[PDB]
């Protein structure tokens, strides 16, 4: 497979850092102003990571329509993604609004609400049945329906309703409880087992809006589950699955949203987890 030895390459000669450091430069620039505006401020977890104003997702509160979140839209997988920070104590509201109104399935949270002593992002969604939250500012009630807690990741079934229309939708919660709080996971097992749940529960379908996916800023965790999605998508679709170059579809992500991919450490993670995920997809079973 090309990915595999170009992956043996660049480990042999740790080339990790210099490859990642190209990626960095090669990569688009576009306007951020929406997310710069001081009216915005506080809507921002992070000053150095924003939407680009051409992907950005709009509430349809148009009175501030802003959310740290952008759409990612892979034509030739045919797969769109909405890549947002961890939602803050402010934004909560925000963030239920945006799944309402972009239709989303699926979210999918690759960080814990704590981590190295510090929030990462709000606790947003019910932690008990019986006590459901409500969002004044959106007009949207959130209830827990059901929780399955496995060893690496706890999916969710939830009740997002529209209070003013009434209408209800179920939404599903993914959340990779295992990433750990340095690095990246020793092998890429449990995160395409999690990246496989997702997928099988319908969430990424075209049926449906694009799935959320967040981490605590939206450019780490979470741009290493799309472009592991994706590359795997695409190495299916391709007559010749060996001319995915990840890298490419990595330049292709980041015309949408900065800086996925943190470290070069995430993108050797990400590799792996093609390679890996390659295995299991092009064979077996
Ligand atoms: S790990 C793959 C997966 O789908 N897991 C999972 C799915 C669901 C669920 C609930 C409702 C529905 F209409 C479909 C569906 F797949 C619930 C829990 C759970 O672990």
């Amino acid at each position: 497979m090309e990915m595999e030895k170009e992956f043996e390459q660049i480990d042999k000669s740790g080339s990790w850092a210099a490859i990642y450091q190209d990626i960095r430069h090669e990569a688009s620039d576009f306007p951020s102003r929406v997310a710069k505006l001081p009216k915005n401020k506080n809507r921002n977890r992070y000053r150095d990571v924003s939407p680009f104003d051409h992907s950005r997702i709009k509430l349809h509160q148009e009175d501030n329509d802003y959310i740290n979140a952008s759409l990612i839209k892979m034509e030739e997988a045919q797969r769109s993604y909405i890549l947002t920070q961890g939602p803050l104590p402010n934004t909560v509201g925000h963030f239920w609004e945006m799944v309402w109104e972009q239709k989303s399935r699926g979210v999918v949270m690759l960080n814990r609400v704590m981590e190295k002593g510090s929030l990462k992002c709000a606790q947003y969604w019910p932690q008990k049945e019986e006590k459901e939250m409500i969002f004044e500012d959106t007009n949207l009630k959130l209830t827990l329906i059901s929780e399955d807690i496995k060893s690496y990741y706890t999916v969710r079934q939830l009740e997002l309703e529209n209070l003013t229309t009434q209408e209800t939708r179920e939404i599903l919660h993914f959340h990779y409880t295992t990433w750990p709080d340095f690095g990246v996971p020793e092998s890429p097992a449990s995160f395409l087992n999690f990246l496989f749940c997702v997928r099988e529960s319908g969430s990424l379908s075209p049926e449906h809006g694009p799935v959320v996916v967040h981490c605590s800023a939206g450019i780490g965790r979470s741009g290493t589950f799309c472009l592991a999605d994706t590359c795997l998508l695409l190495m299916d679709k391709r007559k010749d699955p060996s001319s995915v170059d990840i890298k490419k579809v990595l330049l292709e992500m980041r015309k949408f949203r900065m800086g996925l991919i943190q470290t070069a450490d995430q993108l050797r993670f990400s590799y792996l987890a093609v390679i890996e995920g390659a295995k299991f997809i092009m064979g077996d079973s």
